[PDB]
């Protein structure tokens, strides 16, 4: 199967303060399965967080369990929202 920028398991989470990074939502979600990555961003010089990034699985039905189980849920006290990251990141 081809693992392609086109064809893979990346999702957008939306939660995240000046107390959360990568580390909290990747413990949320590595109970459905194998974690490819987690991204945190803010700007680094005004010292200012996003609150959000995205979140990768080794394996689609981990992606997918967890969206349909994930909009609304409640993260390092901060409610949460759930939607597909591939289509932005590929930019085409």
């Amino acid at each position: 199967m081809a693992e392609s920028d086109g064809a893979e398991y990346r999702c957008f989470v939306g939660s995240l303060s000046w107390n959360t990074d990568d580390r909290g939502l990747e413990a949320a979600f590595s109970s459905f399965g194998e974690i490819l990555d987690a991204k945190i961003i803010n700007d680094r010089e005004t010292g200012r967080s996003r609150g959000f990034g995205f979140v990768s699985f080794s394996n689609e039905q981990a992606m997918q369990d967890a969206i349909e189980g994930m909009n609304g849920k409640e993260l390092d006290g901060r409610s949460i929202v759930v939607n597909e990251a591939q289509s932005r990141g590929y930019g085409g």
